[PDB]
């Protein structure tokens, strides 16, 4: 409260101490956690984008944050992602997005692990405010950048990679087709191709992926819902709720639909 009125010129030095590498402890440690839990309780009175030095310090802050958010045990990991989410929902204006570093997380070709996931959850964090990935500035060669992201659904060992992956590609398609873009169909037919290849050996993976996409971008199901009509008696149990939920996704555009739901024996289910 000594610093609650007098806070407007009190954001640079603590962020220097925070985002500096030498900080008395590695990782997102207790000092920088209480720094961010302090400074984010300054809404309205304080704003960082009035100087570009605070912008590059905020980029350095979130960059070092990105360098250290794994921390194997679960509760502090969710705490790390909570700190990330709070920063990019409070400040989020001078924090012009550092891409070209999430590629280093989700581009890990080891198809027997779960190390790739942190970049995907971060990708959901940065995206589902408003913001699109693949800025023109980051030199990633877009096809590779999106191909390595969309390959993540054959990673069928842990759910934490591919469930989150399909769930954020739904958000990708939703944001890139609410407003216009050239780069839409290059990814839409890409994720269509990925589902087209993965759909034929493992079916529950296909149906969970389609469920997660239809959470945010509906109409991709129509080119598979006829095959979901094909496999409507092929599942029984926990998968069936998601099986019927992808049906619920596309009903209002549909026309006949009751002959098919009838012919797959609606009364007993």
């Amino acid at each position: 409260e000594v610093f609650r009125p007098y806070a407007k010129h009190w954001l640079s030095p603590l962020l220097q101490l925070a985002a500096s590498e030498n900080n008395g402890g590695e990782g997102i440690h207790y000092m920088v956690v209480e720094i961010v839990a302090t400074i984010l309780s300054w809404t309205g009175l304080a704003t960082p984008t009035g100087v570009p030095k605070d912008e590059v310090l905020a980029n350095r802050l979130l960059n070092f944050l990105m360098k250290h958010v794994f921390h194997p045990k679960r509760a502090v990991f969710r705490h790390n992602l909570e700190i990330i989410k709070t920063l990019v929902e409070c400040w989020k204006d001078c924090l012009s997005i550092p891409y070209r570093l999430i590629f280093e997380k989700f581009s890990g070709k080891d198809p027997n692990s779960k190390d790739n996931s942190v970049g995907i959850q971060l990708l959901g964090i940065v995206m589902a405010n408003d913001l699109p990935p693949y800025d023109p500035q980051c030199g990633i060669q877009s096809s590779e950048y999106f191909q390595a992201l969309v390959n993540n659904m054959s990673f069928v060992r842990y759910k934490e990679v591919y469930a989150a992956a399909a769930e954020v590609l739904g958000l990708i398609l939703r944001y890139v087709m609410e407003r216009k873009n050239i780069l839409e169909e290059s990814l839409c037919e890409l994720v269509a191709k990925q589902l087209k290849q993965h759909q034929n050996t493992m079916e529950d993976k296909f149906i969970v992926c389609l469920n997660k996409v239809t959470k945010s971008f509906p109409p991709l199901a129509d080119r598979f819902m006829n095959a979901v009509f094909f496999l409507l008696p092929k599942f029984h149990g926990v998968l069936k709720t998601l099986c019927l939920e992808v049906v619920l996704c596309r009903v209002e555009g549909m026309t006949e639909l009751y002959f098919q739901l009838k012919s797959k024996d609606f009364v007993q289910v």
